[PDB]
C-alpha cells in the first residue's frame, strides 16, 4: 500500500547525513516566538532521547500550480502534485516556512508572521527520473524543494539549513491526516482527569523541584502545569489515532520533561536526555487484566476524548499510575480501583501559550546561566523574544468596538495568568536582577543591554497590566 500527501496533512521535512560514519536522519525545526531561524532536529536517537518534534511539525496549508499561484497573489483537501507550490504553517507558532532576505555564514530559511509574500511558497520536484511533473507526491519519495522567491533549493549546509544553489533530497513524512472526530491522536496536548482532579506537577519555584507528579483539583485544571502532550514511539504517523496498549511518552508541556519510572525515586518527571524508552514508555489500558503490529496511516480509532476511561500503565514494569492517599502520584503493583482516567483536549490558544512558556523559560535560563558563569549571550533571540511577548500581551486597541474588546480582554487576562502561574514574573525579575548587578550600559563589558533591560521592564508591566 502507498499513501499520498493531501492538503491539511501534517508533515515533518526530513533529510539524512552520515555523521561519525553513522547515518543520521534530521528534521526541519524552528521556534517562532523568540527565534524565526530554522534549524535541524535529530530523530535518529529517539529511542534514547525524544526529539522536540512539536517544533518540527508543518501543516500543508496549500498546494497550487504556478498558474494558480500567480493568479492568487494578484487577488476539500487537494493532493500534492509535483511542480506545485506549497504553503507550510509551523503547527507550533502558526508561522509560515519561508526563505529570508538575510544570510549568515545562499540565503537563510525561517518563519514569517504572514503568508502574504512569495517567500513562503515552495515548489516540489522529483529527485529522480522515477517521477514526473504533475504526478502525485508519494509518501517516502525523495524530493527537491525550490523557493518561489529566490529560485533556490532548500538544503542542509555542512549542520544547519539554508536556501542554497546546491540541492538536497528531502523526505516529507506524514504526521497525521484527517482523523475521526473526538478521538485521541498522538501529538495532542491534553489533561488527564480523575473523576475535579487532574494529573499535574507542582507550581513554579517549589521544593518539589518540579520532578514529582500529583493529582490535584481546583484552579490547576485551568493552569498550564496540568498540560501533557502525548507522544508515540513513531516518527512517521506519530499523529495517528492512539490505540490501547500502544507505547507512548507523556511529555509535560511547560516543563518539557517526561513522565518516567525511575530506579531511585519511582514515578517522576525526567529530563529529555534521561528519557530512555524503558523508563518513559507508557500505555493506556482498558482494564487491569493481564494481556499488535503498527499500521501505516491514521489507523483504527480507539480512544475517545472524555468518554473513554483509561488506566495508565508503565510498559516495562507493568505498574499502574495511581495515587498515594492534592495527593502524590506513584506507579504501583496493584494500583487502586478508581485508577481509570479520562482525557480532555486542550484548545489551541491555551496550548500554544503553554508551548511559549516552555521555550521562553528555556531561553531565559540560558540567559541566566551565562551570567552566572561570569561571576555566548542569546541577545538577538532575547530582545526578539521580549519584543514578541510584549506584542503578545499588548492590550487591544482602545479604538476597537466594546463588545468584542471585552472578550479580547478576557483572552489577555487569561494569557497573563497562564504565564504568571508558571512563574514568568519571577523569571523576568530574575533576569532584571541579574543585569542590574552591572551598574551601567558601558559598565557591561553590551550594545543592546540598555534595550534588553529596558524591554524586560516593559514586559513586566505587560504581564501585570489588568
Amino acid at each position: 500500500e502507498v499513501q499520498f500527501l493531501r492538503t491539511d496533512d501534517e508533515v515533518v521535512l526530513q533529510c539524512s547525513a552520515t555523521v561519525l560514519k553513522e547515518q543520521l536522519k534530521l528534521c526541519l525545526a524552528a521556534e517562532g516566538f523568540g527565534n524565526r531561524l530554522c534549524f535541524l532536529e535529530p530523530t535518529s536517537n529517539a529511542q534514547n532521547v525524544p526529539p522536540d518534534l512539536a517544533i518540527c511539525c508543518f501543516t500543508l496549508e496549500q498546494s497550487l500550480s504556478v498558474r494558480a499561484l500567480q493568479e492568487m497573489l494578484a487577488n476539500g483537501h487537494r493532493t500534492l502534485l509535483y511542480g506545485h507550490a506549497i504553503l507550510l504553517r509551523h503547527a507550533h507558532s502558526r508561522m509560515y516556512l519561508s526563505c529570508l532576505t538575510t544570510s549568515r555564514s545562499a540565503f537563510d530559511v525561517g518563519l514569517q508572521e504572514d503568508a502574504t509574500g512569495e517567500a513562503c511558497w515552495w515548489t516540489m520536484h522529483p529527485a529522480s527520473k522515477q517521477r514526473s511533473e504533475g504526478e502525485k507526491v508519494r509518501v517516502g519519495d525523495d524530493l527537491i524543494l525550490v523557493s518561489v522567491s529566490s529560485e533556490r533549493y532548500l538544503h542542509l549546509s555542512t549542520l544547519q539549513v539554508d536556501a542554497s544553489f546546491m540541492q538536497t533530497l528531502w523526505n516529507m513524512n506524514p504526521i497525521c491526516s484527517c482523523c475521526e472526530e473526538g478521538y485521541v491522536t498522538g501529538g495532542h496536548v491534553l489533561r488527564l482527569f480523575h473523576g475535579d482532579e487532574c494529573l499535574t506537577i507542582s507550581a513554579a519555584d517549589s521544593d518539589d523541584q518540579r520532578r514529582l507528579v500529583y493529582y490535584e483539583g481546583g484552579a490547576v485544571c485551568t493552569h498550564a502545569r496540568s498540560l501533557w502532550r502525548l507522544e508515540p514511539l513513531r516518527i512517521s504517523w506519530s499523529g495517528s489515532h492512539l490505540r490501547w496498549g500502544q507505547p507512548l511518552r507523556i511529555r509535560h508541556v511547560t516543563t518539557g520533561r517526561y513522565l518516567a519510572l525511575t530506579e531511585d525515586q519511582g514515578l517522576v518527571v525526567v529530563d529529555a536526555c534521561k528519557a530512555h524508552t524503558k523508563a518513559t514508555s507508557f500505555c493506556f489500558r482498558v482494564s487491569k487484566e493481564k494481556l499488535k503490529r503498527d499500521v501505516e496511516g491514521m489507523g483504527p480509532p480507539e480512544i475517545k476524548y472524555g468518554e473513554s476511561l483509561c488506566f495508565v500503565q508503565h510498559v516495562a514494569s507493568g505498574l499502574w499510575l495511581t495515587y498515594a492517599a492534592k495527593k502524590k502520584a506513584i506507579l504501583h503493583q496493584e494500583g487502586h480501583m478508581d485508577d481509570a482516567l479520562f482525557l480532555t483536549r486542550c484548545q489551541q490558544e491555551e496550548s500554544q501559550a503553554a508551548g511559549m512558556i516552555h521555550s521562553t523559560a528555556g531561553l531565559y535560563n540560558q540567559f541566566i546561566k551565562g551570567l552566572d558563569s561570569f561571576s555566548a549571550l542569546p541577545i538577538e533571540a532575547v530582545i526578539l523574544s521580549l519584543q514578541d511577548l510584549i506584542g503578545y500581551f499588548e492590550p487591544p486597541s482602545e479604538e476597537l468596538q466594546h463588545e468584542e474588546k471585552q472578550s479580547k480582554l478576557r483572552s489577555l487576562r487569561n494569557r497573563q495568568s497562564l504565564f504568571q502561574e508558571e512563574g514568568m514574573l519571577s523569571l523576568v525579575l530574575n533576569c532584571i536582577d541579574r543585569l542590574n548587578v552591572y551598574t551601567t550600559a558601558a559598565h557591561f563589558a553590551a550594545e543592546s543591554w540598555k534595550e534588553i533591560v529596558n524591554l524586560l521592564y516593559e514586559l513586566l508591566a505587560s504581564l501585570i497590566r489588568g
